[PDB]
């Protein structure tokens, strides 16, 4: 999270962060509760290379990384077929978690979107995570989650941006379809955000309107961060969770 | 280069380094020569983002890198308007040099493929650089030019290797139709290598295949090296290119 | 430390952790509460270049750094004037507090050792601290202070396999008679551990042998780590601590 | 080398750099030929502790580091008994060639000073090598061997100098008398130039007064660079250099 601060620990019970094993358990990637057996993530997260699901563990919302760790194995990922950058798109995946969560009062699964909703420019929006603090600079500890609130901009208006200061021809499409903009050079997701989610408040209800894919390095210039559009993405979930 | 040797001074006349401006004049990528006012290259390599000409040299054939400089001012850089990441294709590029050189025996162009050439799997394929000579591992002082042979594999098989072990459907192809394979295990390019050129002898003719474009890792199981296919951008670079 | 265990979280309630400024307070040495308003560290640690008391803090006993943190200013920092670097000796340093401690019962000084005491071989003596628990290798998160118990080796034995497999000779003393060697292959203290307690259960009570001074390497054959012999100062350490 | 530049190729005939075997023969410290026979440098480029000769190789005079190497086994590695850190003194040794070398007048010795050369400030002198062109700054390649004039200070004012913002005891001697002090904030030795030699120009002939040996950092205020002393040694020299 660039910009923003620390989150109260009443916010934000569907936030996860997916650790890899090595000397400790790393945290890599973010990820939400979307059902008491179901994670979201972002598909370049875990793919898309197939990888040992011994090697993987996912913690549940926790207000520091690593102080009290309760990890948590995995029996299924899913990743979507079409994926294999997140600048070609479908960066969306699934984790089955080995049993149904003990889904409590600071833990518990966040609202998927109607179909129908567009998430205009201007609705409150807010990213969360455990990712860089700025281009190269790690979270220090103890790792607190961060949150910001990131303004949404439209896909069209976005990828013009993205063609500012760029060879790439104007009729080439760099943000698509099934992709979300949001942030800018004060505020946004980075490395290690990844997977996690942007939720937005509508009419009182929090949704979540993408997950964090990608962009050229973290609050630059005319570079907004991209998410994964969950709507666009639905069908393939509910195929999938319950 | 992984696998391959020194290059003998005699051959690959057509080659050359590409500098930025730093604390000195690094190389970061390959290139050839295709006339005596044009270097042939990776879109990658300059872009997708918007280069300072003035931070840009171009260096002509070396034994040895660094070992002394001849750098050369470039007047314009053609990025292929369609090019935004080597996954997505359109990898390839053109620098206009601010002068023609004069060509000799030991500096000389590289002739292009005739537009509809095939390269079929097997065939004498020859891939040469200065980039790195394994995975996270750089080209040791006193920095020779490197070359190695490499097998073309046909472009159906190849992305089909690049679905093994990959959560990527059948269906959806890694591989493109702009895109060629060649290399394996043993024998391959890699970092620093991008841009420079593939060439295979046809008739007693060195022809340009392709240019150093991407992979997954360097001389790794079932992930050979990919390539910008020439053939297919030959108008593209006519329409620069006397 | 090198080998050992995490530290029950009633034990060495004299262990303070050292901070310096930066993008967070981060843990640089480790040193001892000796008196309620001053802390026992080395030297080297924080000379021999004078250093400015307001990119400096303490923190008191805390089982894993960063969590729980409520540093605390230092009004004076006393170096040994004799000491330069740790080889040449000396190495022992003061901090006072700019306000005393509350003493808790999971916070209270160390009893300093008497004057007579030479801590022989064989003596239960344990070293503890945050630093690397292997050459170059980090403590990972969410860093527990470990402990090791470290056999006490006899100076003449441990100067003497100093010389093995080096050029210096026999006749040359390098470990010092202000020095104390204590730790074999398995057992030892490292970077990051510098200026914290060696500490022996004499007669029911704890004393303070030594504090963390350097050594070549950790846990490695013929090198014992190094302390500064506690005794050999307490004129000097009593000249400012009541 | 901090400041200065590129040396001429027809100066200092007798440095020499010192190569460690591993993925190349890479640089790690200077000499100098001071016997037809016999290499001088630092003791802390090559102990406390004992190595394999087998491990290390020398180059004579050359340009460019790497481009044309010619690179001669050792026979035989001489210490100095009371070296163990450069702090302490002593930082002198000598290697034996295997095989004598057939000088010219592109590689010849430097000639030793006699026991009554004091070098005070005002004589002439360089320092050569292929060390760090700053703190933390690597020569860039080429790597072409570089010089610099620096200003001889004497002892007592070097110590003094020393104890400027230290917290060391006036009276305690950190530049001892085996030692000798030249350089500014501006023209200095640095890492990767220990070893190699110090010289002056002395009723026209140029002799060797020092080994590059330490100092606190390179360049820093009131920290000039610190050199063994090279006439404190010469008897011990004497006894295995004809
Ligand atoms: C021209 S396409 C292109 S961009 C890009 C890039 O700069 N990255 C750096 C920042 C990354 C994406 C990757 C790191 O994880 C997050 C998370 C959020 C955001 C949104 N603030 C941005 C990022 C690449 C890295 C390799 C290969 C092609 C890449
Ligand atoms: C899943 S697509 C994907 S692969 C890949 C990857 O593994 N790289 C490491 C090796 C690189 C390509 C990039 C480095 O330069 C050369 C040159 C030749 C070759 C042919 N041997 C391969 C390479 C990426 C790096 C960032 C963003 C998406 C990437
Ligand atoms: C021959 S004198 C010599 S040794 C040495 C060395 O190897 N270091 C690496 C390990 C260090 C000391 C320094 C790192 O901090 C601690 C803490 C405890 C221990 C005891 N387990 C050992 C160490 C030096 C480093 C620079 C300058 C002269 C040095
Ligand atoms: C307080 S004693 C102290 S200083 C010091 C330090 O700053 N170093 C960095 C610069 C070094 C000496 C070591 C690196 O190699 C060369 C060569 C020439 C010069 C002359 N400009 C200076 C240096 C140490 C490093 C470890 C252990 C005690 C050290």
């Amino acid at each position: 999270i660039v910009g923003g601060q620390e989150a109260p620990r009443s916010k934000w019970p569907w936030q996860v962060s997916l650790r890899v094993h090595g000397p400790y358990w790393m945290h890599f990637c973010g990820g939400s509760l979307i059902h008491p057996q179901w994670v979201l993530t972002a598909a370049h997260c875990v793919g898309p290379d197939v990888k040992d699901l011994a090697a993987l563990r996912v913690q549940l919302r926790e207000q520091h990384l690593y102080y009290q760790d309760q990890l948590l194995p995995v029996s299924r990922i899913i990743v979507h077929p079409q994926f294999y950058t997140a600048q070609i798109g479908a960066d969306i995946a699934l984790l089955e978690l080995e049993e149904p969560v003990k889904v409590s009062s600071h833990v518990h699964t966040v609202t998927l979107p109607p179909a129908s909703e567009t998430f205009p420019p201007g609705m409150p929006c807010w990213v969360t995570g455990w990712g860089d603090v700025d281009n190269d600079e790690r979270l220090p500890p103890p790792f607190p989650l961060k949150q910001v609130k990131v303004p949404i901009m439209e896909n069209h208006i976005c990828d013009a941006k993205y063609h500012l200061g760029a060879y790439t021809g104007d009729d080439v499409r760099i943000v698509r379809d099934d992709m979300l903009c949001a942030g800018n050079t004060r505020r946004d997701s980075c490395q290690g955000d990844s997977g996690g989610p942007l939720v937005c408040k509508v009419n009182g209800t929090w949704l979540q309107a993408g997950v964090v894919s990608w962009g050229e390095g973290c609050a630059q210039p005319n570079r907004p961060g991209i998410y994964t559009r969950v709507t666009y993405y639905l069908d393939w979930i509910h195929h999938y969770v319950p």
